[PDB]
């Protein structure tokens, strides 16, 4: 089994985010990046990238050199591959929504990547689930724009971006049996590709399916797991450690009015085992105890340590927080 | 390893209850009994004793002979002793608080037990929890009536029934460092007295800190004392107004609040949709499988241990829902494994 514990990052002062939920942070080194956010219900806040610290554990704001961010952005993802940061979608209060992006940590530059909703290529998205590997930016499900005659809906599908190529391709449609999901676990684990609950279409509730999508094969598998499984929920926090997919708290019913009330959230973690498909339930050691959901979230080393970085997300009382959590690994 | 799943138990006509939440339930033989209730948040419905037949799947109003209850009651609690079930406490929405009573399903009658909130005796009560055994009737918590003579404060003892003395005695007080709490697990399991999590009382005055709790502990008749247990496992995070009944060794659990609304009873605050079980002897806890699982998150359920279709197990009726508003789902965890 698993073992690890809950700490509670200080942030001890400078330019910060403040309290937000919805938007998309990720690590490289000894830094912790966060770009998007909301404050009040669906209004976005900014478009500054955010840089934590972790070593004098204070905030600042990165220079925007280059081909800058233009929308602030809620349901805005982010990723981190060698020493960039890849943003991908989200919008802002007006419906202009945010295209693909990378900032470089070392030289401090944005580079325009991609333009989304064009023929033939990503359609833009709001919260979309984004995860990588060492030469690909992974992004799936999420909700369109989108359009602009077709309803916004969810998608079921991968788009696979190949850094060194500079291009997008769609892999393969798992089909009518996987559910179309926003604000679902999506993670690169040993080579296969997981997507893990989430929001699905089909009245409209909380997935407990999980599946995985195998480059190898160039095929879907779905997957029947065990253990200590958690009810059905989405938008929680998720990193990948080792083989272990971890998850933290969530929504685990829908608000009645959408995006703009709280809804049902969790205060609970959980760790799938991906080799064993095994889930167990993480420790309370440290654990915040107000329920949150729509956190930030990122595979993270601090202090030695690999684990899950959480920050920000909504709580029960429809307030935001910007409490920083790491749950460490041993 | 426990062995069960969930079966929603079809509801087939008659006079029933309706959607309700923070009333009693309690089983004996193939009925179910049901007095209490709260449709509107802090509204009580009615006084009248249902009764579900389970060969039948029909529900009827059983005919309210003797000294039959005078108060609609929310956050009344049932259990049932040989051919008796017993009410104690709750109250309606103008502060008038019930009192000790029992029905007995052989005679059909209704007997006055015990006037609560007398001098000496056992305090009334909202939203305390019950458990029983062959000669006791046993109360644990709960919420006390309020008047400006102090403030309405919570419990952390437990008041012993002895039903054939037809008396009432406080158990010994586990003290400073058991929390007051209503909303509380609690059970008879092998011949002790398990308390588990609920609703507590903060040190700091005023209710604002008040707060979910995940204590266990039990008392030890043999002994005169309580434990206080560290458990692991899959262990739940705190929570109270859970469904709640024993099987052999298990303490088996059910949705639940998660977190206090802020509106108190009156908004649904957080609620859950998963179930554990405690391993009395091993102190590990389990998650309950999620097979017919009730979707919807809910708490302030009626609850009891039941034995339906020739299994054990715990049923399940109405409760609140995160929308606020109640169900009348009837649900039943059937234990294989007895």
């Amino acid at each position: 089994t698993l073992q690890g514990q809950w700490i509670k990052v200080g942030q001890k002062g400078g330019t910060g985010p403040g309290p937000r939920s919805s938007h998309g942070i990720a690590a490289v080194g000894d830094k912790l990046y966060s770009f998007g956010g909301e404050l009040t219900p669906n209004k976005h806040i900014d478009k500054d990238l955010y840089v934590f610290d972790f070593n004098t554990q204070t905030w600042s704001i990165a220079q925007p050199k280059g081909d800058a961010p233009t929308v602030s952005c809620l349901g805005v993802r982010m990723v981190a591959v060698g020493t960039k940061i890849y943003i991908f979608g989200g919008r802002d209060e007006n419906r202009n929504f945010e295209n693909f992006r990378s900032y470089d940590t070392v030289t401090s530059e944005w580079t325009f990547l991609t333009k989304l909703d064009e023929v033939g290529g990503p359609e833009a998205r709001t919260f979309h689930s984004m995860a990588s590997d060492e030469n690909h930016v992974y992004v799936f499900g999420g909700v369109s724009k989108g359009g602009t005659m077709n309803t916004p809906t969810r998608f079921r599908t991968i788009e696979a971006y190949n850094i060194a190529d500079g291009k997008w391709a769609q892999l393969p449609d798992p089909g009518d049996n996987f559910e179309k999901r926003g604000g679902a676990g999506f993670a690169v684990v040993q080579g296969k590709i997981w997507v893990v609950y989430g929001f699905a279409t089909s009245d409209d509730y909380e997935s407990n399916a999980v599946q995985f999508y195998d480059p190898a094969s160039k095929k879907w598998t779905e997957v029947e797991t065990t253990g200590a499984k958690p009810s059905a929920r989405s938008v929680f926090a998720h990193a990948v450690v080792g083989k272990y997919i971890i998850i933290f708290a969530g929504e685990v019913w829908p608000d009645l009015n959408g995006h703009y009330g709280p809804g049902t959230l969790s205060n609970e973690g959980y760790a799938l085992d991906t080799e064993t498909l095994v889930w167990e339930k993480l420790g309370e050691e440290g654990a915040p105890a107000i329920p949150r959901g729509w956190t930030a979230y990122t595979a993270a080393t601090v202090d030695g340590k690999n684990g899950l970085l959480m920050h920000g997300g909504k709580l029960p009382t429809n307030e935001r927080t910007d409490d920083l959590y790491f749950y460490a690994v041993n």
